[PDB]
This record gives C-alpha cells, sequence and structure tokens, in this order.
C-alpha cells in the first residue's frame, strides 16, 4: 500500500478495515463514506489513535565488502483520529475528521554503508475534513467533501561506502597509475559515510474533495461507492547537499551539491486519488459481515523533483508505482448490549513494480489478520480496542550498485472512545 494508511478507527482497525463506507456503528466511516452522514440520528463524537509497530529488516552485502544489514529501519507511529457526525434534518447532514490517509518513516543509521539511497524518509498526514449528505430518499443518500491536506515532510541521504566504491573503481582503472587518478581516489575515498549527500524538509498545505455514494436495500444491508481525489502538494522547502560544489554539473547521478550552503526548493507531491467499493450485511441479530474493494491510482505518484527557484534540479528520484487494489472481508459479532467483537482479513498488492523498489520504501504485499472489541456503556458512549497482524512477502531490492532483501511484519493496538447526544428536536 505504498505509503498510504487507513488507520481512522480502531473498531476499523479490528475489522481489518472491511466494509468502511456501509457500516455506520460509529461516526469513524464517514471520514471514509460521506454519504453515511445519513445514517446517524444524534451528534456523535469518535476520536482515538492507532499505535503502529513495525518489524521491517533489510539485509544483503554491498559491493565493497561491507554489510547492507539494517535491523527495525521503520519506526513506531501514532496515528490519532477524530469524527464528529451531525445530523441536521432527516435529508441533510453534516460532518468533519482529522484523519490520517498517507505517512511514512523509514531511517538507517547515517554510517549505513548503503547510505546514499537510505537515510531517512518521513512524510506525516494530516487531513481536515468537512462535509455534508443528502438522503434524497429512504433507499439511498449521497455525500461530499471538502479536504485540507498539511504535510510535513523530510528526506535525508548520506554518502554510503560511494566514496570507497568510487575509489576503488579508479584504482582499477588506467587512470589509476596517474597521480590524478590516485588523488582523485583519495578525495573520494575520503568522504564519509555520514557526509550528508542530500536534504530536503518542508511543511506545504495541500487541497482536494472527496465523494460517497450509499445504497441500501433495508436498514440492514447497504452498499457504497466512493471517491478521494488526488492530492498535489507543491513544496516550498530547503534544500542542501555537504558535497563541495566541484562535483556538480559532470552530469554524475549525484544529487546537487551545495558546500552545506541551504538553497530554496520546490517539489510536487502527488497523493493518489483513491477509489472504493464496500458491502455492509447484517444476517441475524447477532452477526454482521463486511467487506470491501479499494483501487489507489497510484500512477499519479511516478517521481521526487526538487527545483530551485531558477527551475534548476537539485535532486530527483523516479519511482514509477502503478495503480494497485486492497481486498477485505470481516465480521461483527454483537454479543449483548455491552460487549461486540470483530475480526477481518486483507491484502493488498504493492503499488512498487518489482523492479522500482527501494529500501526507503520497504513496500510488499500485506495480509492483514485482525481482531477487536467494543464496549458499550450506555448507548451513549463506548470503548473500542483493536488490534492487527500485518505479514508479507520478503522481498529482493536492486537499487543503485546495491543488491538488498527486504522482510517485514507489523502490529497494530488501537483505542478509540465514543459519544452520542441528545437527538435534537427537528421537522
Ligand atoms: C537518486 C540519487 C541517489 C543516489 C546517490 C548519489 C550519491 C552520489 O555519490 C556521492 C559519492 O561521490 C560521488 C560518486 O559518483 C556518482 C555515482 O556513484 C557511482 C558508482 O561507481
Ligand atoms: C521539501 C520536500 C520534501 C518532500 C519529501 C516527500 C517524501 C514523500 C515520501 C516518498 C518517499 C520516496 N523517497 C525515496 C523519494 O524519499
Ligand atoms: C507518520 C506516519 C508513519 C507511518 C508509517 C507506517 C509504517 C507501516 C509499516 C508497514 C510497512 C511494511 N510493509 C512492507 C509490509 O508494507
Ligand atoms: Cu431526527
Ligand atoms: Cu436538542
Ligand atoms: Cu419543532
Amino acid at each position: 500500500a505504498g505509503f498510504q494508511l487507513n488507520e481512522f478507527s480502531s473498531s476499523g482497525l479490528g475489522r481489518a478495515y472491511s466494509g468502511e463506507g456501509a457500516i455506520a456503528d460509529d461516526a469513524g466511516n464517514v471520514s471514509r463514506n460521506p454519504a453515511l452522514i445519513t445514517m446517524f440520528d444524534r451528534p456523535t463524537f469518535s476520536a482515538g489513535a492507532v499505535y503502529i509497530d513495525p518489524d521491517v529488516n533489510i539485509s544483503g552485502t554491498s559491493p565493497s565488502g561491507r554489510s547492507l544489514k539494517a535491523d527495525n529501519i521503520a519506526p513506531t507511529a501514532w496515528v490519532p483520529n477524530m469524527h464528529f457526525v451531525a445530523p441536521i434534518n432527516d435529508q441533510f447532514g453534516w460532518g468533519a475528521s482529522i484523519t490520517s490517509n498517507y505517512g511514512l518513516a523509514t531511517e538507517f543509521n547515517d554510517t549505513y554503508a548503503g547510505g546514499s539511497v537510505g537515510g531517512t524518509t518521513d512524510l506525516e498526514t494530516m487531513n481536515l475534513n468537512l462535509s455534508g449528505a443528502y438522503r434524497l430518499n429512504n433507499a439511498w443518500s449521497f455525500g461530499l467533501g471538502f479536504n485540507a491536506v498539511y504535510a510535513r515532510a523530510k528526506i535525508e541521504r548520506f554518502a554510503g561506502d560511494l566514496g570507497q566504491l568510487v575509489a576503488g573503481q579508479i584504482m582499477q582503472s588506467p587512470a589509476g597509475q596517474t597521480q590524478q587518478g590516485q588523488a582523485l581516489a583519495a578525495t573520494a575515498n575520503g568522504i564519509d559515510s555520514n557526509t550528508k549527500i542530500a536534504h530536503l524538509n518542508g511543511n506545504q498545505w495541500g487541497f482536494g474533495w472527496n465523494a460517497g455514494i450509499l445504497y441500501e436495500l433495508d436498514k440492514n444491508n447497504r452498499y457504497a461507492l466512493t471517491y478521494r481525489s488526488e492530492v498535489k502538494i507543491d513544496f516550498k522547502g530547503n534544500y542542501s547537499s555537504d558535497l563541495n560544489r566541484a562535483f556538480n554539473n559532470y552530469g554524475l547521478p549525484i544529487p546537487t551539491a551545495t558546500g552545506g550552503a541551504t538553497q530554496s526548493g520546490y517539489l510536487t507531491l502527488n497523493l493518489p486519488e483513491m477509489w472504493e467499493v464496500s458491502g455492509y450485511n447484517r444476517v441475524d441479530p447477532q452477526w454482521a459481515i463486511h467487506y470491501s474493494l479499494a483501487y489507489t491510482s497510484w500512477s499519479q505518484f511516478q517521481q521526487l523533483k526538487a527545483t530551485s527557484t531558477s527551475g534548476d534540479t537539485l535532486f530527483q528520484k523516479h519511482e514509477g508505482f502503478k495503480d494497485a487494489y486492497r481486498i477485505a472481508l470481516g465480521t461483527t459479532y454483537y454479543y449483548d448490549d455491552n460487549w461486540t467483537f470483530r475480526t477481518g482479513i486483507a491484502f493488498d498488492d504493492s503499488p512498487v513494480p518489482a523492479q522500482n523498489r527501494s529500501i526507503s520504501i520497504p513496500d510488499q504485499d500485506r495480509f492483514w489478520l485482525s481482531a477487536g472489541t467494543t464496549y458499550a456503556f450506555n448507548k451513549d458512549a463506548s470503548v473500542d480496542v483493536g488490534v492487527s497482524y500485518m505479514h508479507g512477502q520478503s522481498v529482493k531490492i536492486n537499487e543503485g550498485p546495491y543488491q538488498f532483501e527486504s522482510e517485514g511484519k507489523a502490529w497494530l493496538f488501537g483505542t478509540n472512545f465514543n459519544y452520542a447526544f441528545h437527538h435534537h428536536h427537528h421537522h
């Protein structure tokens, strides 16, 4: 799922986010589907977070003989979520919410040998949503939302053992026996692993919109179609490189050097438009079944290019992602008044062409496996607890002069609190 994430609710967590867009047992889903707004009677609030704990590890050996082994490169994260749905009439209502649909955090030591392609990579995303729905009739409704997305991002790359790989290569060339070759090799050989080869940081606002269409046979079965617009963030950040300005222009793959001087960079980040189709099915007073299928057009994400105020390129990297799907299936079991249980299973193909993979975005196909509970205090307040396990297939990665093998699992824990308000008098 690239650097996308769909942890907007702890209840969603317990059911491997299946159905989401057809279930309305809590306000969290209006963030997923605007049409669901017309499924609430009174003001509803929801808020909580998901603690994500990844276990991604890298392995390999550089041509320099140095270890490309990198343990625990994906740090833990806390993804909060807040939701509020407010019916106005039996025909209109509005909802706001703060969730996060995109994020990533990979970090290697700055002395890592594959540093040139594995330093630090951060992308924080907070999505502010405000939207309304319309119950055209008893059969189905329509939603539509406005999105203000704030993103913080930071990219840092270092010289791994490139300096050595270069020097080593220069030593094997005829240029080797030369006083200039040796000199050159010495210079290359001299670049420390932690020499910052690229620095990009910046916060920028982005906007977009989403919509949804709910359809229900009765009040126990429904199906939906939602759309999340692509979102473009043109960052106005700071760029830098610690390599001597001399490296510049020869036309090497090296980012622009600035002698450590901070330049002004511009880069456009393209968050993929999203499309999902889901269904919820109550099949007993105590059993319901949910499922879905999402489609992200990851192809809108082709590359990251940092530019100067004069249009010159400081940094650039080809991503070449492709569209992919996510499939989910879960069941909720309403025990009694106070208790409710759930479980889910899912699978999402990777948007990253097994040949365009990077260690910076350790991504592979993922298989979810979740379970969760909801404890109702009194029809007005409840708490949700979710847990999920994401294991996957190990992959091989050929980036730069390196060959790695990446593997990764993840544990997810989440808690949410929900509260309803009295149903307001309306005609
Ligand atoms: C997408 C860019 C990331 C690639 C990192 C480029 C880092 C460049 O090198 C820093 C070391 O000094 C110069 C090396 O020569 C350029 C490429 O490496 C060639 C391998 O023999
Ligand atoms: C100042 C601009 C900062 C923008 C950095 C955006 C990072 C988005 C995360 C994608 C990770 C891809 N990678 C390897 C290029 O970092
Ligand atoms: C600031 C948000 C940080 C969120 C980073 C989320 C990392 C989730 C880890 C799953 C990556 C593993 N993989 C390859 C199996 O997909
Ligand atoms: Cu009412
Ligand atoms: Cu009232
Ligand atoms: Cu009245």
